This record gives C-alpha cells, sequence and structure tokens, in this order.
C-alpha cells in the first residue's frame, strides 16, 4: 500500500504545516501537524476542557463506530517549546492520503496548553519519530508509520515541504519526479528516539564550505533551523545590523536586509536554503526588526533541522531495519 497527502502552511510565514487525517467511522477529518520529532498522535476532542478549545475541529469518539477506549491508558507530553497536552486513549481507524491503519492509538486531549488553544488551525499532532518516545502509559503505543510500515510497498515516508506553498507527505514510495539530481542517504542514530543524523558542514552565502560534523535531528514539527552558536554567529555576521536580542529571544535583523543563503552538507552533497526562507518577518506588527530563521541551539541540548532546512529538500525517512535519511535538492 501507499498514501499521499498534501500538507499546507498554516500561515504566511510557514510557521507549521497541516495535513488532513481521517479518524473513525464515519470519518472525522482533522488537520494535524505531522511531527518527525515526536511519537504521539493526539487530537483535540469532545473530552478537551471546553475553555481550552478555540476554533479547532474535535474528534468525538462516541460518534465513531470503530472507536474503542484503550482501558487504563493515559498520555502526557511536553514539547521543546514549552507546550504540553495530556489525556486518555482510544483505538480507531486512521487514514492519511488513502493509507489506512486499523487499531491506531488516538490520544484524546483532556488538557492542552495555551499555545495549542491559541492556534485554531492545528487540531492535533501526528508523531513520526520512533515509537520508543511515545508517552502512552502503562502500555506504550506505536506511531501511525510504525503500524503501517509492514503493509507499505517500501518502509519509507517522504517529506516535501513547500516554501510559502503546499507540499506533500508520501508513505510507502519515493516519487522520483519530486526532486532533482540524486538522493544522498546518511546514517541515523535512533538512540534518542529521533531521526538523528550528522551534517558534514555548512556555508554562508557564496562563502567557502566549512567541513565540520553537526549532529542534529530532522524535525518537521519545529519551524526554524537551530544550530551551534558558532555557526549561527557566522551566518548573521553577513547581515548588516543583525544581532542577537535577549529580549526578543534570538537573532533579529533589519527588515530592509537581503538575506544570504545557507548551505548544509549531507555527505558530499549540499542543500541550499535560499535567503528568503530565513526571513520570519516583523517581530511584532509594523516593526522594522525581523526575526531570523536560523537560531542558536545552545539552550536546547540538540541541533534541530526544522522546517527552514527541510523545506529546501526532498527528505526520505527510511524506516528499514537500519533506518537512514535521504536528502535531495528540488
Amino acid at each position: 500500500s501507499t498514501g499521499s497527502a498534501t500538507t499546507t502552511p498554516i500561515d504566511s510565514l510557514d510557521d507549521a504545516y497541516i495535513t488532513p487525517v481521517q479518524i473513525g467511522t464515519p470519518a472525522q477529518t482533522l488537520n494535524l501537524d505531522f511531527d518527525t520529532g515526536s511519537s504521539d498522535l493526539w487530537v483535540f476532542s469532545s473530552e478537551t476542557t471546553a475553555s481550552e478549545v478555540d476554533g479547532q475541529t474535535i474528534y468525538t469518539p462516541s460518534k465513531s463506530t470503530t472507536a474503542k477506549l484503550l482501558s487504563g491508558a493515559t498520555w502526557s507530553i511536553s514539547y521543546g517549546d514549552g507546550s504540553s497536552s495530556s489525556g486518555d486513549v482510544y483505538t480507531d481507524t486512521v487514514s492519511v492520503g488513502g493509507l489506512t491503519v486499523t487499531g491506531q492509538a488516538v490520544e484524546s486531549a483532556k488538557k492542552v496548553s495555551s499555545s495549542f488553544t491559541e492556534d485554531s488551525t492545528i487540531d492535533g499532532l501526528l508523531g513520526l519519530a520512533f515509537s520508543t518516545l511515545n508517552t502512552v502509559s502503562p502500555t506504550q503505543q506505536k506511531t501511525f508509520f510504525d503500524n503501517a510500515k509492514a503493509s507499505l510497498d517500501s518502509p519509507v515516508f517522504t517529506a516535501d515541504l513547500g516554501y510559502h506553498a503546499p507540499g506533500t507527505y508520501n508513505f510507502g514510495f519515493i516519487d522520483t519526479t519530486a526532486y532533482t539530481g540524486s538522493i544522498t542517504y546518511t546514517a541515523v542514530s535512533t538512540k534518542q528516539g529521533f531521526w538523528e543524523w550528522t551534517s558534514t558542514g555548512y556555508a554562508v552565502g557564496s562563502g567557502t564550505f566549512k567541513s565540520t560534523s553537526i549532529d542534529g535531528i530532522a524535525d518537521t514539527g519545529t519551524t526554524l533551523l537551530y544550530l551551534p552558536a558558532t555557526v549561527v554567529s557566522a551566518y548573521w555576521a553577513q547581515v548588516s545590523g543583525a544581532k542577537s536580542s535577549s529580549s526578543v529571544g534570538g537573532y533579529v535583523f533589519p527588515c530592509s536586509a537581503t538575506l544570504p543563503s545557507f548551505t548544509f552538507g549531507v555527505g558530499s552533497a549540499r542543500i541550499v536554503i535560499p535567503g528568503d526562507y530565513i526571513d520570519f518577518g516583523p517581530i511584532s506588527t509594523g516593526s522594522s526588526s525581523c526575526f531570523g530563521g536560523i537560531q542558536s541551539s545552545a539552550g536546547i541540548g540538540i541541533n534541530i533541522f526544522g522546517d527552514v532546512a527541510l523545506k529546501a529538500a526532498f527528505v526520505v525517512f527510511n524506516g528499514a531495519t537500519t533506518p537512514t535519511l535521504g536528502f535531495a535538492s528540488k
């Protein structure tokens, strides 16, 4: 089997992408944030505290003839941005882009943190990291991809995120028309539950490539590119007037600037992030200070190849017995 679904930016900055997901019978379609940095499929629901729902579409398990309470199971998750959610668990039929999994754990939120409530466009998350990170207790549950894998034509999914435009998540096949050149594959460590890999270096604009190992994760659920402070300083030093602002929370730059590209290495291959992809717009409405799309990871503990980096590539998440990642230009 295969599946293919379009993923759409939630706003004009590409802060996140939403993909329609069919849950239950008859189908209830929710728009979920596909997140290769986490491993829970959780949804706003008829059980979510009413004051914490503000415009989201909810899953109502009592209206699904295939829903079953997973007795005794609870979940609770906290994300790298400080947001969180928790609740109980149903199993139900879940379909993405024509690919159907029966008995998928659907984690129904009883509580969500304010950042979720305040984002009416995201109805929940669909985790695509390794199932070892799933938070369901006392019986850990499998991700949608883990449950689908054995049925897929090939045990892979691909992320093809658009810049200020829709893109595609495919399951079970690699669309050879969706990228240019060849796909360069690189080793993955699953020891932390992530799609963790090592970039071979970087360049700023037309500058020379610096060969240096940068360990990080491929994370579709993170908006920005978070890299070591040395790398980030080297980038922003090429933008007149750019500076790190402790009050804003990162590097800002004059909105009048033209940003240089940023290149990252995948083996001997190179992925070029155009400068425009690094502009996240005014820090507040009407400001001439703009927020940068490349930020320091120093306060995180891990480097994160988020959407800024991934949307410059066609990315293969190869879930074979020994997982690997693939990157191609497009």
